[PDB]
């Protein structure tokens, strides 16, 4: 009955506490999703164990093997009971796992090194000098790959053929590339992460333009799991009681450094 | 077999076309939810009949009889098969009906007549010359009635006992009250309607401040319904293809008059 929670090391959702090495179990981690996991568990009445997804991914179906990787795979193949992370609710995922109503709203956004002469996706598409990419698996890449909006189709056409690769394995990798490229690389990531980074030292990046789309993160469970109903209701209750807005402010803005 | 769709006359979601008297059935109406209903039915493969909710309400439970009114009641008591409307996903409603994932995100906002000395809820709570209320039943009124947050708790106390009533029966009545009250009345309504009206003639109102919460509208079905699954998947598909964004620009800003 101890619920195995799969999640991912992604700031400020789940981060290692500075002393984690002298701590045990759930106490080793801190962050928005660590706080949310505690509350979901308390309102649903279950004991849980946080575990970091082994391959460090969000989740995508390999087109050859057709095997799901990341947190989605952990749920699909029975290695975890629930996923509490910045996991995007999408059609292909909803087809294999269950999602609660969203606990956070977001949209794909553009992250630039300050001073970059870019102001929108249209600007990125109309030039070639500043390279741009996305996480190499997950909802953002899939959004561009399936987009039929020309500004986005043009962007995908370029990204899928750019060399060296413009895709990165982790959010941190994308942010570092932005920071170390003197303005020649812009990163396409979720508004939530983009807004977070813009508030952290060295305060050299910023989110530009509006969001490209609109969607949410949901707490996921294995298709038909017994936890789904209570978890969904708990998210709604916690949102209505102001918990979610409080956690957003606590982890994004209250200890912002810029 | 023809699906009975319950919806509500609320601009620009569902409105009577100018020439509706000489039109019939579903053709009499136009709007975002009318376009959405057509997109959902096509993907889920069903024929439908649009019907305006009899009592003109969104849906709330009478504390004494425990009977649901509005579109929620029409689903609860079997008078309709699905509600395609700007119906807000809430915990009390989710307990009695099913909601698809969000097709639109929004938040409670403040509508003022241009030039009114108000910039936030807080601003409304610390004065008494400017009355302010909400729709008479629905998710907004509940929000203030259930607030564990100080500014808002203060707002319910004044609202619940103001006399005469600061509550209104329809969004239109709330908007008209703002407009003819020479700035002595502000109306609390969802950002979607607020932003919409703000872009319509006589262009004398405006949304002030930020949203008070974050939530969404969902397509609702009776508990356990055969349509729940397909509808939910259709919403996600429509969002990802950009149809939902397309419809929003179509009905909100493409014809704006200010
Ligand atoms: N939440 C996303 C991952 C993600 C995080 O930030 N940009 C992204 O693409 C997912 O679920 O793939
Ligand atoms: N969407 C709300 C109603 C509503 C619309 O605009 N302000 C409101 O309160 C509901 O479903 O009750
Ligand atoms: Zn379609
Ligand atoms: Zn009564």
């Amino acid at each position: 009955k101890t619920v195995v929670v799969t999640t991912i090391l992604e700031s400020p959702y789940v981060m290692m506490k500075k002393n984690h090495e002298m701590l045990e179990g759930n106490e080793r981690y801190e962050g928005y999703c660590v706080d949310l996991a505690a509350e979901i568990a308390k309102h649903c009445g279950f004991k849980y164990k946080l575990t970091i997804v082994g391959d460090g991914k969000y989740g995508a179906r390999d087109a050859d093997t057709k095997i799901w990787n990341g947190m989605v795979g952990e749920l699909v193949y029975g290695k975890a009971d629930i996923a509490i992370a910045p996991l995007t609710i999408t059609l292909v995922r909803e087809e294999v796992i269950d999602f609660s109503k969203p606990f956070m709203s977001l949209g794909i956004s553009i992250m630039i090194k300050k001073g970059t002469p870019i102001e929108s996706a249209e600007d990125l598409s109309k030039q070639t000098e500043i390279a741009y990419g996305t996480l190499d698996s997950g909802s953002t890449k899939e959004f561009f790959r399936r987009s039929k909006i020309a500004v986005f189709d043009k962007m995908w056409t370029y990204m899928r053929s750019a060399e060296p690769s413009v895709f990165v394995r982790t959010t941190a990798e994308g942010v570092a590339r932005v920071r170390k490229s003197k303005g020649k690389y812009a990163y396409l990531l979720e508004s939530t992460m983009n807004e977070y980074i813009e508030q952290r030292k060295p305060c050299d990046t910023m989110k530009v333009g509006g969001n490209l789309d609109s969607k949410g993160y949901g707490i996921a469970t294995p298709k038909g799991s017994s936890l789904g109903n209570a978890v969904n209701l708990a998210v709604l209750k916690l949102n209505e009681q102001g918990l979610l807005d409080k956690l957003k402010n606590k982890w994004w803005y209250d200890k912002g450094e810029c």
